[PDB]
């Protein structure tokens, strides 16, 4: 067996720690640290509780690993940026995968894959399709921001690059952060954009072209003396310009004491909502830019499949506009597009290396952890709380959402990536035209103009949906067809555009199962899936997380493993 061990996360300056175990191209577990932590993006941090996972999962401790492999040439980067890369490969190892937690007799050989090149191999690698055009769409690798790249026969052959100054990713976090949404939610930009009307999506930096885009606003070989990365040289230069063009200054941030809540609180001095136009043309400025790299991309390799990662490759309205280019033919975007996911392509990159085979994803995310029944139970005693284990957990649940209660659903292995996919769900009615209101505005405690997605059954995903196509991750919008549109007001955005998860009975039984006596009961298998946490929180991973949540927020139901309890 080669089994390959693949991390992100380092102590210094760094954010998306994750883990991922490769056994024969196969993946045997994956993690983000976060969810296990509760640490909200696994902020400078070795990935050690999502590796102990990951070994703990296959049943193996380092000495059985055939390598270790990490999502970026770090080595590089502190010869470039900090004078030097001071540890051999036995240091790095030990800060990497410290000794008190992963005890091993030797060291693996330890790999170094370039940050796009692990970015590339999580989309090419998993997808299920032999060659296809690679576009990497990221903040920041070591230097470039972005990468166009030629997948075939196995092999990632980089095309060309964007100098890191000219960044899509902090261009559109820079926004996120200007408007007082947060740079560390671009996110709820994304959500914000339709709500807003595009006047000029150039807005006075852009100029667009054939092949991408130009940023002449900025020296594209800026670089930060100071950094490692151009976060802060970028954030000073659209800060400036946006000042100058557009009509309100940035949001500021608001530190107050709430005596009702007993603490400091931050909020914003306006409303987020007020910089909507901003956002929408943002959100066009972006799309225009990557349609243009990706018709390039795709030209000059000419393949009609397109791969996309790196953090841009979140962005789910562009990835649903990118495949009705007349350019695109097929497309993957793995869940994992932004930074959690080089831990998985580095293992890959260094699998393949090593002759083995990547098998592909096939439309499930769910690779954390899971537990058993008596595990749940120990967690349930605990707090006390009374509940049942109803003879047909699916059919009762899909009453529940029918009815319109909001219901937990923590089934089965934990998803990874950063959408919910019925491993880690809160479950609301699709047909409900209140049910958005009361998610966002008593439950989640969300904006009220964030939109909300659906889960549905594949099989009538071609009725439902504009597009015929799997969409297994929620990492793409598409148009709801006409009757549906106003059958389904829960899930659908400002512009009939929904994000929607397709279920088939192989990837997850159970949820099949579910939707599949939801459809008997509103007509339509289909419902809300928002991911189980408060809003702001990492998405509830362990049986206890799932139950502090749970008796947190006013959720009407929790199905966590076979048991039920009610509010
Ligand atoms: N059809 C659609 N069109 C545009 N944006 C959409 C959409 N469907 C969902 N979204 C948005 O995608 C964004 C998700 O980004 P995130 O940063 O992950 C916030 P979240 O994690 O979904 O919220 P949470 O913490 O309350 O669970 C949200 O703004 C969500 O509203
Ligand atoms: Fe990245
Ligand atoms: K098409
Ligand atoms: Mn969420």
């Amino acid at each position: 067996h080669m089994r390959v061990l693949g991390l992100n996360g380092w102590p210094r300056d760094f954010h998306d720690a994750s883990a991922a175990l490769l056994v024969d191209g196969r993946i045997a577990a994956f993690a983000e640290e976060e969810r296990l932590t509760r640490k909200k993006h696994g902020y400078n941090t070795a990935p050690v509780q999502a590796a102990a996972f990951c070994l703990a999962q296959a049943g193996l401790t380092v000495d059985d690993l055939d390598a270790v492999a990490f999502g970026w040439d770090l080595p590089a980067m502190y010869r470039e940026r900090l004078g030097g890369w001071p540890h051999s490969d036995s240091e790095a190892l030990d800060i990497l995968l410290p000794r008190d937690v992963f005890p091993r007799r030797t060291d693996p050989p330890l790999h170094f894959v370039q940050h796009h090149l692990a970015h590339a191999a999580s989309a090419y690698y998993f997808s299920g399709e032999d060659r296809g055009a690679v576009l990497i769409v990221d903040g920041q690798g070591e230097e470039e921001c972005v990468t166009l790249a030629h997948a075939e026969g196995g092999k990632i052959t980089v095309l060309d690059t964007v100098p890191g100054a000219w960044s899509l990713g902090f261009f559109y976090e820079h926004v996120s952060e200007y408007t007082g949404l947060g740079g560390d939610n671009p996110g709820k930009l994304m959500g914000l954009a339709a709500h807003g009307t595009t006047v000029d999506e150039t807005l006075s930096a852009f100029a667009f072209d054939s092949d991408g885009y130009r940023l002449n606003l900025i020296d594209p070989q800026a670089r930060d003396p100071e950094d490692w990365d151009e976060y802060s040289v970028t954030e000073r230069a659209w800060f400036a310009h946006l000042e100058r063009i557009y009509r309100l200054p940035p949001n500021e941030f608001v530190r107050r004491y709430d005596p009702a809540k007993g603490r400091v609180v931050r909020d914003t001095r306006r409303d987020p909502y007020e910089y909507r136009d901003l956002a929408a043309t943002a959100q066009a400025a972006l799309e225009r830019a990557v349609f243009g790299l990706a018709d390039s991309v795709l030209a000059r390799t000419g393949e009609r499949t397109l791969f996309v990662a790196g953090g841009v490759g979140l962005n789910a309205t562009m990835n649903g506009k990118l495949l009705t280019r007349s350019t695109v033919d097929k497309m993957f975007v793995p869940p994992v597009a932004s930074d959690i996911g080089v831990s998985l392509g580095a293992a890959a990159a260094v699998a393949v290396e090593l002759g083995d085979r990547i098998a592909p994803m096939g439309d499930t995310a769910a690779w954390g952890p899971e537990f058993s029944p008596d595990q749940v139970r120990a967690a349930l005693d605990r707090t006390g709380l009374a509940y049942r284990e109803p003879a047909n957990l699916e059919r009762e649940v899909a009453a529940l959402i029918a009815s319109g209660k909001v219901v937990g659903w923590a089934q089965g292995r934990g998803e990874v990536g950063p959408r919910a996919l019925g491993q880690r769900s809160l479950l609301g009615s699709a047909h409900s035209p209140t049910m958005r209101d009361h998610i966002n505005l008593r439950v989640k405690d969300r904006e009220w103009w964030r939109p909300f997605a659906p889960s549905m059954l594949r099989s009538v995903s071609d009725q439902v949906l504009e597009v015929d196509a799997d969409f297994p991750y929620m990492i793409m919008t598409t148009k709801v067809r006409a009757a549906y549109a106003e059958r389904l007001p829960s899930v659908v955005h400002e512009d009939w555009s929904t994000r929607p998860q397709t279920v088939t009975e192989a990837s997850n039984p159970r949820y099949h199962r579910m939707l599949t006596e939801l459809g008997d009961l509103v007509g339509d298998p289909v419902c809300l899936n928002t991911s189980f946490n408060d809003r702001g929180e990492p998405i509830v991973s362990s049986p206890a997380d799932a139950l502090l949540t749970f008796s947190r927020l006013p959720i009407d139901a929790l199905a966590v493993g076979p048991y039920l309890v009610t509010k």
